[PDB]
């Protein structure tokens, strides 16, 4: 591909991806369907990898997430919440493996886990009770949701120890109760939720608790941020500390040693999609010790000790 081609086509995909990203990060009621936008995205990656000159502040693979709703007290993440690179092939997770096991130099272990297709939420604790509930916004300032969050039971309000704590994790809309909502949100004359996701989102990011309290709503966490008194340092062991503490966590995790071990976990839940009560679109693969995703640090957007493959 020219470089006077790239210029206008990534002037086309910037244009796009923005206004997508406005459409669901913010509205969360987007025009497109994932595999599309992440076609668009994936794209744009190429171009300005191929040129890097390209890269301007306001592309899409520079920014996560979006700005904050009007009526919501802010919630600032000391701690910033990133996105995660995504991939679509074997041919990528063997990439992604063979750059990090480059730059780490060996051979390295990754806790595998399930992509739910669910909001992401920063639960923050004090001596053991829950005091601020947060989305993601723009990474670094998200939207306080607490008094919505407490209608969700899998979110506790007192952990089993009296620690001081920050973990994140996604809030996701189960498959029935999805369609009974939106069977719901048709005879009141109401348009309908896209997904899951865009289920969870809507109800969770709107001011009258009494109505969110009447979904379906549930839970699974899947990183410490804060770890304040916790004894964990690998994902695999994190997670046990997790449940351990109280908080509902996806049991379909596996630690995986080798990547013919990771593939044949893509391969196993591919099969096991539809199985689920819950929508899942897709594996996260982390590094599994959190001194080497120390040492892999994160990019601008995303962290390099993480890939998130996706289904076709
Ligand atoms: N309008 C859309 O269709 C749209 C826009 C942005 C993100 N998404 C979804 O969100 C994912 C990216 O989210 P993260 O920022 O957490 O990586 C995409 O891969 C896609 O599944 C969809």
């Amino acid at each position: 591909l020219t470089l006077t081609a790239a210029t206008t086509r990534a002037q086309e995909l910037r244009k796009q991806l923005n206004q997508y990203d406005h459409e669901y990060y913010v509205k969360d009621q987007p025009s497109v369907e994932d595999y599309v936008y992440d076609r668009l995205y994936k794209e744009l990656v190429d171009i300005e990898t191929e040129f890097p000159d390209l890269i301007t502040p306001d592309s899409p693979t520079q920014n996560v997430g979006g700005k904050v709703l009007s009526g919501f007290e802010k919630a600032p993440h000391d701690i910033p919440m990133y996105s995660m690179n995504r991939g679509f092939s074997k041919e990528d997770i063997f990439a992604f493996d063979e750059r990090v096991r480059k730059a780490i130099g060996k051979p390295v272990a990754y806790c595998c886990e399930l992509l739910i297709d669910g909001l992401d939420i920063s639960l923050r604790y004090e001596n053991g009770v829950f005091v601020r509930g947060a989305t993601r916004g723009d990474g670094t300032v998200g939207e306080n949701i607490t008094e919505n969050l407490r209608t969700v039971r899998s979110v506790p309000m007192d952990l089993t120890e009296p620690i001081s704590v920050e973990v994140r994790g996604e809030c996701y809309m189960p498959k029935q109760s999805f369609v009974a909502l939106n069977e719901e949100r048709e005879e009141n004359g109401q348009d309908i939720f896209a997904n899951p996701r865009n289920a969870a989102a809507g109800s969770l990011r709107q001011l009258d608790t009494k109505i969110v309290a009447k979904r379906n709503l549930n839970t699974f966490l899947k990183q410490v941020a804060d770890f304040g008194p916790m004894k964990a340092k690998t994902q695999f062991e994190a997670l046990e500390e997790l449940s351990a503490i109280g908080f509902r966590t996806n049991p379909e995790r596996q630690l995986c040693q080798s990547i013919d071990e990771v593939w044949a976990y893509i391969e196993e839940y591919h099969e096991k999609r539809s199985t689920l009560p819950y929508e899942i679109n897709g594996i996260v693969i982390k590094v599994n010790e959190f001194a080497l995703q120390d040492e892999l640090g994160f990019t601008v957007k995303a962290p390099r000790w993480a890939i998130a493959y996706k289904f076709p």
